[PDB]
């Protein structure tokens, strides 16, 4: 076959997909992986050594614009109620009612003023936490469980040139320019704080890398705390102030890690 | 004398006074104070008992307004660096040139953008820091140091209702409306999330005064930890979501704390 | 070029000097030092084994002779305020008003009678604890965090045939000739107790790098504990009575080591 045909065929070898549809990944192959990945990692068979993981503030967001009802990236994407149920059937298509229901009810009990956001920001956050934030927390947690430091960041910085909009706010791979220190050209049009938050972001990375220990150790930094089990401190990326925080969506997680499996 | 001949003078007392001037205010009698209350706190001589403390986000922007030059309720209050070293003049009067310029020192290393705010807001802050909110922490860790519970707080809310500027932030003073529950009356136009934070403090006092424990037990709220010597976990107090955080200001109240007593 | 016009030309390479200048000395060049050695001590990359550092009671003395004003070789150098002055100035040549009156209130606050030798003797301190010993005892801290066996001595005997004058007391350079057993020759007008002190001090050296702990195990002499952070004991090294001691110039060190690096 021509790779036109294979190419333009793949995107049907699945009855429904979402905007988050995987559908040609990795499998267990019996080569590269050896059994279900996620028995390997409760079991402890992985290479000991550092990690350093993190996700960014608003991971779900980018998606929302790629079929979600009522969402725009050109407008305030002010949703209903009737939308937000519209749009858990666009991003859990093989799930029950029941699992449905139990998504809106973790996330629509406000908190409270309304708020015609809150649905809109409640879905982006149904999408970020259950396919971003709470697996890699609970990598986390398994990997950390076996004995190596690992370190955790929350990136919570937007660019001050992002062409999406607000709404989106710190979006899905909008750390990526800070990681390869695109802000330490001053001829780009990035804020003075960005310069800042890049360079140190550039230096914790390659302080890890070099000598296992994502530190930045001249400039009266916050000290990376190792993300341990129990009590599960992360490090808070941002233009203002670094903070030290403890378990992210703690409440959150705990439904997509404990209870949704079971739906 | 008649009583209005006293008022008159009392203002006068003193070389010169600052917003701040307290020119009669509590003694060591041998009576109410039986020594230094300093030795007493340090040397662990009080009623040993549980203790709530905390302080607002803008302790010092209150005063900026009674004297500092350059600053007005009616307008942003941009101002120079040459502004801010008047401004200590007026906050730290019988203070010497060395004591001055540590404290400009300490407080003007951005950070890094300029960011007109740099200097109005880093005045509040000296004022805040050093009048209130690193005296609240070291007496809390010396009282928590004697065995006794001790829950700190930090009040970071604005009063939707507030008739000061906003660049004055979450005042002295402006906690007290959420302490005595008046947004939980809906006749008086504070917000739907206002209600619930005041609901939420009103609780916690309560059960603080009844049960020696600041908790609000019944609708899923974060959990107050006691305020340990090492760790300094706090609570913040806001109409979002309740933080746990550590060590607050504690570059800054290093400052007050060990170093400027000596100036 | 000869290497002649080389030599005469290096104090000139720096627009001012001090007597402690070094103008061509190690750099990080990529191949002998891989980064900042701040960075690698701090992350703990180096050679895990143990150590035996140490300093003398009077550093800095040495140097004040050769352009503090006020100082000579030749008399008691008894100096003004106005002199120790001046002498920052030549010691602290590219540092802020400021950073210069902060060294001045750290070392002026006597402690108490007057005391003509106050200024001449803190002057030597700053210059002792800046450049030698507060570094010394930083680099031991940092070095055994990461776990090895660290043992630390204060030297301070003053060689009974010392050429320099008595005010500068245990100079820097003077246990040289104890380590290498000078005073173990009869023949060389040492007393007997230095000769006593030299043969000790040749015998924990040697057991230190024999058996990695700088022991005399035969004379019942004072033990030497390995220094941890937390205690940091060190061992004194005099003619009379060798010590176990804690927090060597801790307060001064703290100066330096926390504060002096931000001016
Ligand atoms: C934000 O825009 C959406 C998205 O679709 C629209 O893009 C707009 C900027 C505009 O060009 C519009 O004509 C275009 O269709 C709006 O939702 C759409 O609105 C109509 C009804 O008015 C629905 O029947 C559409 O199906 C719906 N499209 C999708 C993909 O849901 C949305 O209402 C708007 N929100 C605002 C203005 O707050
Ligand atoms: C904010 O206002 C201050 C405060 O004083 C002023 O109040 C203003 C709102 C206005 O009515 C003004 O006329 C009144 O005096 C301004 O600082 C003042 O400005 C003058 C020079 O223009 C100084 O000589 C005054 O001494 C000074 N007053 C004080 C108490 O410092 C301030 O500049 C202004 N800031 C702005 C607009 O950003
Ligand atoms: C200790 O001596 C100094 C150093 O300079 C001097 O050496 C002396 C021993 C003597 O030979 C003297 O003539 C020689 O200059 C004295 O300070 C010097 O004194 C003069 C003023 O009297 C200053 O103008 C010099 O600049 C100054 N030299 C330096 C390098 O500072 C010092 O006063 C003396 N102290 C005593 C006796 O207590
Ligand atoms: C995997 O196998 C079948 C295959 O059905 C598919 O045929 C493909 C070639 C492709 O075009 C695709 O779009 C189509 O869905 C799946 O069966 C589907 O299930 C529905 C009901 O859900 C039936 O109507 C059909 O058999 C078929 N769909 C359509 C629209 O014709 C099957 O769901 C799937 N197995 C899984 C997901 O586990
Ligand atoms: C306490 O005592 C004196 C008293 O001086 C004051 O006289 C009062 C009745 C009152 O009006 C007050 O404003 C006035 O200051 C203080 O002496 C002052 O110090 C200055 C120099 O700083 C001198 O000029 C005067 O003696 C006097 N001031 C003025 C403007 O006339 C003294 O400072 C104080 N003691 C303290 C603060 O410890
Ligand atoms: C490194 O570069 C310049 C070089 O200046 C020097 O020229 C040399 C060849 C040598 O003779 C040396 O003494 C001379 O200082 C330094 O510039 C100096 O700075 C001063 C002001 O501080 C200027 O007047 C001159 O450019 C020069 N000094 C003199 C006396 O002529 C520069 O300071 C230095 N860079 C550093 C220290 O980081
Ligand atoms: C540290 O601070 C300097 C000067 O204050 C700055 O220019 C540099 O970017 C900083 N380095 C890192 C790694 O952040
Ligand atoms: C708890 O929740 C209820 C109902 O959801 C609310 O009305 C009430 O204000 C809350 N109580 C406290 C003490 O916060
Ligand atoms: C130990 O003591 C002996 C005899 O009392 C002495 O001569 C010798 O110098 C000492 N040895 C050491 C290593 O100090
Ligand atoms: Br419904
Ligand atoms: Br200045
Ligand atoms: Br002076
Ligand atoms: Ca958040
Ligand atoms: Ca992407
Ligand atoms: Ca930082
Ligand atoms: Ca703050
Ligand atoms: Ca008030
Ligand atoms: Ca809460
Ligand atoms: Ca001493
Ligand atoms: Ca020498
Ligand atoms: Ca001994
Ligand atoms: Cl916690
Ligand atoms: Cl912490
Ligand atoms: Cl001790
Ligand atoms: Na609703
Ligand atoms: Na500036
Ligand atoms: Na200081
Ligand atoms: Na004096």
């Amino acid at each position: 076959k021509d790779p036109q045909e294979i190419l333009l065929n793949e995107a049907f070898v699945v009855p429904y997909g979402t905007p988050l549809s995987v559908n040609f990944g990795p499998t267990v192959d019996g080569d590269f992986l050896t059994d279900m990945p996620d028995i390997l990692l409760e079991l402890g068979q992985f290479k000991k050594t550092q990690i350093l993981v993190g996700v960014n503030k608003d991971e779900g967001t980018a998606f929302l614009v790629y079929g979600a009802p009522g969402f725009s990236k050109d407008n305030n994407s002010i949703i209903t109620r009737k939308e937000f149920q519209e749009g858990l059937k666009i991003f859990f298509p093989g799930v029950s009612e029941f699992g449905k229901e139990s998504i809106l009810f973790h996330y629509t009990d406000w908190v409270d003023d309304q708020r015609p956001e809150n649905y809109r920001e409640a879905l982006g956050d149904v999408v970020g936490d259950y396919n971003f934030i709470c697996p890699a927390l609970e990598f986390t947690k398994k990997f950390s469980e076996w004995g190596n430091n690992a370190f955790f960041y929350y990136f919570e910085h937007r660019s001050s040139k992002l062409p999406w909009p607000e709404w989106m706010g710190v979006m899905h791979g909008y750390e990526i320019e800070f990681v390869f220190g695109l802000p330490l050209e001053r001829r780009d049009q990035y804020t003075k704080a960005e310069e800042i938050l890049s360079r140190s972001i550039v230096k914790r990375w390659a302080n890890f890398a070099k000598y296992g220990n994502p530190q930045e150790t001249q400039n009266q930094s916050t000290s990376w705390p190792v993300f341990k089990s129990t009590e599960q401190k992360y490090l808070t990326l941002n233009t203002e102030s670094t903070r030290i925080m403890t378990k992210l969506r703690a409440q959150q997680c705990r439904f997509w890690t404990s209870f949704f499996p079971k739906v």
